[PDB]
């Protein structure tokens, strides 16, 4: 019902970007992890890599992480809900360069918090302000 | 025709935040500092203070920074445009934070756009 809880792995869609491997958190400096931006509501994640990057996300935008092998999947939905043929194509981009570097870094990151409890990946992984 | 370029101060209106002073910069990832969400134009800041957090901002959530005055006037003009939840005290760590990027943005307003493009862009 409140679909997602501090601490719970998400893949994150935000703007230019492929799916990005994350983790729900409280913002360091609001408190709270979930908020109405006034009836579609966001949460706060951090993104996985080596960037210690933050943002707060649509319900929307969030999908509960399962593993690597969801993200061809993720991507198809991504493409199966674009209007026209102009932005369904928009998505067939190369993952390259550093930002491919950064993903797979965070990836990787996000398998190794999967395996570990809630109350453990909250204190290994969340920013320390 | 693109109303700002990397190494403006802006300030940004990110919701449950107030007003906050920020820099036009290119997001290292992308190598863009603009690009349209299709017809809903975005910028890629960076947030003043000491944690450095950088996004993608809405063209309509940013204006121009001319000096922590008009802070008072832009807040009054976001709250009539709802519209008492910004009536809320700035307290505690972002009061810090906000305080500490301010006075940043102050900082790189007398410089050069390259002055501040090497002093405080951020290292990826
Ligand atoms: Se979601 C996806 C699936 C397969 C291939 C590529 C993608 C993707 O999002 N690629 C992409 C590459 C680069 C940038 N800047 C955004 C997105
Ligand atoms: Se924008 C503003 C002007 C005068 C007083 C206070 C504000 C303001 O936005 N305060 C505020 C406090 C706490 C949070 N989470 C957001 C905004």
């Amino acid at each position: 019902l409140l679909k997602y809880n501090v601490g719970d792995l998400v893949w994150s869609k935000v703007s230019g970007y492929p799916w990005w491997p994350c983790m729900v958190s409280a913002d360091p400096l609001l408190h709270s992890y979930t908020k109405l931006k006034k009836s579609a509501r966001q949460y706060h994640v951090q993104f996985f890599g080596d960037a210690p990057e933050r943002a707060w996300i649509f319900e929307k935008s969030l999908v509960a992480f399962e593993g690597e092998g969801q993200f061809e999947k993720l991507c198809q939905e991504s493409a199966k809900q674009a209007p026209t043929k102009a932005e369904k194509i928009k998505l067939l981009k190369p993952i390259s360069g550093k930002l491919r570097a950064q993903w797979e870094m965070g990836i990787v990151q996000a398998e190794e918090a999967a395996s570990m409890s809630v109350e453990e990946r909250k204190a290994k992984f969340t920013f320390l302000y």
